[PDB]
DNA sequence: AGATTGTTTATTGAGA
DNA sequence: TCTCAATAAACAATCT
């Protein structure tokens, strides 16, 4: 049987930007910051479709949040993602 | 191909 | 009314 969670009081920026400062490389992965959210705010644990295509929007029309790649000689899925140091 | 990641544009909704 | 946040969606790049 399912149960009613009640969304935390996050923006995504803030939600993204908390996940980043909480990494111990100040950076992770488009999963990985799924991972953090979900696995702290239960809420985020439904809808995954939507929120998530919020969470890509986020990370590409802010500014503040930057793209770094992957070693050439450590390669994988995706960039991480830190924050811009504004 | 098939799914995930990333970007971009347009709309919608909420709150001041 | 107006800004900004969130949603929806189209489409590309890059992984599996
Ligand atoms: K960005």
């Amino acid at each position: 049987r399912s149960y009613t969670h009640a969304k935390p009081p996050y923006s995504y920026i803030s939600l993204i930007t908390m996940a980043i400062q909480q990494s111990p490389n100040k950076m992770l992965t488009l999963s990985e910051i799924y991972q953090w959210i979900m696995d702290l705010f239960p809420f985020y644990r439904q809808n995954q479709q939507r929120w998530q295509n919020s969470i890509r929007h986020s990370l590409s029309f802010n500014d503040c949040f930057l793209k770094v790649p992957r070693s050439p000689d450590k390669p994988g899925k995706g960039s991480f993602w830190t924050l811009h140091p504004d």
